[PDB]
């Protein structure tokens, strides 16, 4: 198979509205934020404006093809794929996607989608000008899929990606799995809590 | 039935432009705002900038399927469903939807749509710096469907969802049914009046 | 007929690009602005930022159905209808539509479209802080249809709709028919001239 | 023929990607800016924010119909027509189109497209507060079509269109044909140079 | 062939989602930024707001036609072509395209796409008020195609720059580089554009 045939097959059979659950087991979505920049911080309003790469991976076996004498990977517009309905629960702006809306699909049906996103959050900015710094917690999970349909799995150098020219510096980035239950709904929603420990230079 | 079949059936037959009225009775829409944040307040201009979850529920029987050996619920893009044409009558900005535009559809045809919205309103900001606080009234109803086609009923801890990091705190949220009539339009439009009693901290 | 059938018929035979002129009629468009709020005013730049409901009515007989044992009215997305190409001749921003883009269609083919619009205008802001107040004139007409294809007529109670919480108050709103001809364009374009007489409140 | 038939024919057979060159001669595009407002001026940064009507005319014979017992003109969405790929070479913002995206097509295939555009430019703002005023030059031509495919031809005092309520006033507008050539690329690109001589009011 | 036939053929057989690799060799994309304006500079935040023409060329043989008794070139909307998924790695705003989204296609299948882009970057603004000036580095490469699928090669400076800018350009150097991250085992080719400029 060549790229043209694989991309034709994916475009024609996609089902972007269909979560690719296998035998009633959840789709395992891995999420990791790579912080690139901290653009604006307000200790009064407890608001941060940040740029991060939202590394997102999951498996969709309906995309898979025989890799023998074929590419191992193709670039696919996300309009042709099911994508996790991830939201930042404490976002106060729409995610502004800075990059081409393409994901990498591996021949086994693994999808790697890593948009660069600029977004504003409501989080703890207190202590940003101290040596301990602020710890801003960003919570990311499925908006409509509970633990039986989507699970969020949090799994090196925090400053490998971070701009040397930022007014701020990153002390630590921790990612923990959590679960939130709401009075509307008997179901638990999995999220990743991203703790951004940072300070002014 | 599996998810793929249910979502295929809904996409093919949903009729998103068709209000799902049963036997000439109005579609009962439940609306409840869960306030998440108050970002900006201006006592001079009487303007607030707020983030809320607009919990919206109604029944569309044309979406229903046999739940035996099937999912009880699916996630559906709102472009594939009829959705109430709700508007805030005192909004001064477009609703900025912060979340994926998906609704939950139950096998009985109940729809749950809860977007996170950031929006600016013209309302009473007077007394925001006092202990009694300001009471900002937000009116939400159908833009084009009158009382015979859509009824809007409020569903109802106010601060269960509210950000601990806001400069403001919520004293009380009351959500009451009302109606608006204008000279333009001979019909009554049902709304939910949401009274946000809040104040600056410290 | 039920709602589903009427909306199917409109969606399937909807020619949204086709002005519904009849034999020896222009399409008669009624326009009336209901001011809801005045958000920002600049006496230096002569700019206002306003929210208004643009009450718009006209007839499209191709939408009509037999009302016997049928709804009298349906809600239709404007993407499925011809809509007048109205523009504010002195607008300095794109109209920001704040409301769902649905119109009401009556069984006789009358269309009622009333978007809530936020828009900025270049107009006379001088005297906004006085008792007489400023008079800001907004001109709205068809961008491309002249008097033989579209006529614009004003449809009236000014302050029924206006926010009590505005920094400003409305003294008077007058809406009068006018016509503009420019040297560019040999035809006359009908407009509604909306005179917004308003002032700042005391603090 | 009625309007519905003409607009059907144009929608079905309009090749919007195909420049309507006749017998290997360039498409003659007429361009004239009618200034409506000057909203913001910065003498430090040499930037202006302006509103103008971009009067644009050209012929596309593939649109033509027999005018006998038919309309002489129809309104056509520009998505259904070939339109010149005009750009302002010294623009520092995207053209913000304030008007419905419709052109007028005459039965002989003449197209009149006149959008109202708000756009920011890098140009000479020096002397804006003097009696002689600033002269801001705006250059408009085809982005991708050279002189053999598109020619750009200008069609006084802009007092007829200019807002009496502007902080600024127009002293003179001159619109002259020019060409830009780069050393990289052997073809000339025709432009209209629009000299906006304006000043702040006393 | 006339323009109508060429544009019909391109529109119909346009696979815009398909990188036009020939025998598993990378598509060679040439990139050169022509700076037109520097609008805003902040030495505190290390942010610049710039306007540039992103001269982009590559070959797509599926677009090619016999030039005998035909046009040598046509203008094609980029929605009808494969276009490189180029991104500025240090951009802090979406590229704002100021120009009509058309490319030039030559009869041999060479594509010339040169949008005017306004974009904000995080880069070294230190020394902007000195005689040596600031050196702001902008890195542009494929977002999803590694070195085996796309190569980026750089191609007179200040022929294009606005005389009315508060800033002036001392030098522009454009050099090939490669970036590898711990996340991702593949190397991504970029062009590093060093904009040496200062306040007047
Ligand atoms: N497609 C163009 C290229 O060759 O790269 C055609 C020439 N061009 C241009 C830009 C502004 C003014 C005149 C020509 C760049 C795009
Ligand atoms: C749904 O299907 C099941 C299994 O075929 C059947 O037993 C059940 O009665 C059906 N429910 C209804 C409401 O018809
Ligand atoms: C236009 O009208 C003339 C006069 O009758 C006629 O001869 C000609 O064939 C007509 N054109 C078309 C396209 O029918």
């Amino acid at each position: 198979l060549d790229r043209a045939d694989i991309l034709y097959n994916i475009r024609q059979t996609s089902r972007p509205d269909v979560i690719p659950t296998q035998r009633d087991r959840p789709v395992a979505v891995s999420v990791s934020l790579k912080f690139i920049n901290i653009l604006e911080v307000n200790e009064i309003t407890n608001e941060v404006d940040v740029v991060f790469w939202q590394q997102t991976t999951w498996s969709d076996r309906t995309l898979a093809w025989n890799s023998s004498h074929s590419p191992d990977q193709v670039s696919v517009p996300i309009s042709s794929l099911w994508v996790p309905d991830l939201a930042a629960y404490n976002a106060i702006s729409k995610p502004e996607v800075l990059t081409p809306q393409l994901a990498r699909v591996v021949s086994d049906g693994e999808v790697l989608y890593m948009p660069s996103i600029r977004q504003r959050f409501s989080c703890d900015v207190s202590g940003v000008d101290t040596e301990s710094g602020a710890t801003c917690r960003i919570k990311i999970g499925s908006w409509t899929h509970h633990s039986r349909e989507i699970s969020v799995d949090p799994t090196s150098d925090d400053s490998e990606y971070f701009s040397q020219y930022s007014r701020f510096e990153i002390l630590d980035v921790t990612q923990k799995k959590n679960s939130v239950t709401y009075s509307c709904c008997p179901e638990a929603y999995e999220d990743v809590e991203v703790s951004l420990n940072f300070r002014k230079k």
